[PDB]
């Protein structure tokens, strides 16, 4: 467990839009590398990203972030002129800050969280055609002293896809027992869902990990989720509960079993999940 | 600057009339009726009677939601106060400040980001009020909240904000660093996402972190599903500066389909940059 | 009536699945016995419980638990091979865990909370023919030193329907004023909802009461929710509102309109109920 330290550096990244393979639109921080979810942003509060954009794409695209500091230059929207056209290229400019106390004496709420880019402008003047065909993707901003994952998995209910894929397809993603796993989650399109994991709880708070005694937080295994929600945690892998085949879903019904699951596979310290046979899942 | 402790018995006389295109509203005297209804605002301790006339057609009530009432003021033809047509009835709202009881639990104060609306038009659940705009705001203030410059009321109404035709707004104008209250409803049918651009809130009563211990989640896209109410205060442009940032639904075809609305966020001098309208 | 204690028992309980009228199925304490929503489970944070559970029915059926701390081997699936053949038994375990600092220095969650069970192999394999059908109940696992009900309740949105009831038939639930009445909402099946109650509120939290006036939680009265959410709350019935018949109800306009509304009858102390009348 690292901690994340304060931030304050300025940053730079180049993002592309390319087509991928079966007619699907991604994010990518290299030509031919674009993926669905796009490519993991991380900063601490008080960075400033600038987003060097290049839309490879015949139509209009765009960078639209959620939770940090941005000028309306920085947008993201056609309203306000801040789309790429085709061919094009554009710096997008996110700041964040760290929470403090105002001259009025209430508090600023900091930039940290779990967070999200995604398109504003493919198909219509909210993305949803981008978004429908993958251009989305995930932003954590720490804050100081922040607990550090061993590894981050991405998990995005888009529509009724997990991250884009075919029906029950997952994604799985694999642990060792003890492990420190962060979940970054994020909802889009139409539809309303319910994220639950067998096996494992979190805090429904900013970090999912209660502070201490005294934090209130509800602690729960199964969350509702609209478009455009972001929410992330970390779990010991397998803690209490120990190896196997975990199973994580969205619990509405039909959802489920029309292929919004997916499987977390905690292994033992020798790298095998007792019981665990991919036929009969 | 900040909330006083509230105990007032406040009197107000508000009234149900037909608008504009057959739709429904509350205000504060006859021909002011407005969508969304007056805002009431009040302190812990305070209390309200509503003098209530129906000028209808058909029974109409007021419901509250949070403030305490009794039975006879719940608003439902259950309870038998629904104000038939032509008819008056006085409502009798009141609010309690926080405190311990004997047994070491605490109970929780009136205070928050609250509603009323019909429950008798259309259905006995008030579907066809709520629907023609018979709903408005209400908060209940604690000792010591900070007071806003502006207060917005934004109601997700099926697939409307505020009963309004598609891609018509509302917008709100404020200047930058101005304190800016929203109070944020939902009714109807439908679940929803609110989502403003280049501003973002804490997800607990008052939208605002209480200080460096307080762990409330800061967010800017909050599920909201009918009968929900929230709000928060922002300060205008706060590192980010002047503009017009959309606020919007993210349910993608909601927002395609015109829920969608502009906080015009202007410079001193009154100019928003790049707004063209 | 009391305060939790500290838990660390080890529980038996007999658990059987079974038909009811009209194709409905629920589980029971006894043969014979099986009720929708299913009996009610109470824990303290460190209990284990041993849920020796037998399928009456003539499909396989499982029996599977948010919230608490389970093996693979009780994940009540069929894909990890813990469903149970038609007149099957098979011993489920429940282990839950207090609040403490991890090994790492962080801060360990609880299992306290109010969790549900429910099938997961009837008709799919996520359970959905069997929780649409009545396979589901709540759990309560209590925190050293919380604040015991004298009531509880258990209210279930399943699909367009209350604990499912027929459309209009509540339930009703009764208590006194004064009361300190413990209600426990679960939600399953496709609908999203937001459960309302009139007269009174309820924090937001693990509780629903707040800890004290540096308590963040939201004070609600109307509270979405999805399938599998679940959330409790304990409220001084009538407090500050005094007696009557208080509606609760599903605040989605044609949920309510179409019958998923009850009443909360808040008795005075001679037992009666001002201004309702069956
Ligand atoms: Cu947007
Ligand atoms: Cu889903
Ligand atoms: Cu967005
Ligand atoms: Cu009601
Ligand atoms: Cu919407
Ligand atoms: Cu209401
Ligand atoms: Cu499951
Ligand atoms: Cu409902
Ligand atoms: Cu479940």
């Amino acid at each position: 467990a690292g901690a994340a330290p304060a931030g304050g550096e300025v940053r730079r990244v180049t993002l592309y839009a390319e087509r991928l393979a079966g007619g699907q639109l991604g994010y990518g921080l290299e030509k031919g590398k674009a993926s669905i979810p796009g490519p993991l942003i991380e900063l601490n509060e008080g960075d400033t990203l600038h987003v060097e954009f290049e839309n490879t794409l015949d139509v209009p695209v765009s960078l639209h972030v959620h939770g940090l500091d941005y000028e309306i230059s920085s947008d993201g929207t056609k309203q306000n002129k801040s789309h790429v056209e085709p061919g094009g290229t554009r710096t997008y400019t996110w700041r964040t800050h760290e929470p403090g106390r105002r001259a009025d004496g209430t508090w600023r709420a900091g930039s940290a969280g779990y967070w999200h880019y995604h398109d504003h402008v493919v198909g219509t003047e909210h993305g949803t055609g981008g978004i429908r065909n993958g251009l989305y993707g995930p932003v954590i901003v720490r804050r100081k002293g922040d607990v550090l994952p061993d590894a981050t998995h991405t998990i995005v209910f888009n529509d009724m896809t997990i991250n884009n894929r075919p029906a029950h397809t997952g994604p799985n993603f694999e642990a060792t027992v003890g492990d420190r796993v962060e979940i970054v989650m994020i909802t889009h399109g139409e539809y309303y869902h319910t994220f639950h994991m067998h096996g494992h709880r979190w805090a429904d708070n900013r970090t999912g990990m209660l502070t201490g005694p005294d934090d209130p937080s509800q602690v729960i295994d199964n969350k509702i989720c609209g478009p455009a929600d972001s929410f992330g945690f970390q779990i010991i892998a397998g803690e209490g509960v120990g190896a196997g085949a975990w199973m994580y879903h969205c619990h509405v019904q039909s959802h489920s079993d029309m292929g919004m699951v997916g499987l977390f596979l905690v292994k033992k310290p020798d790298g095998t999940i007792p019981g665990y046979d991919p036929q009969e899942h």
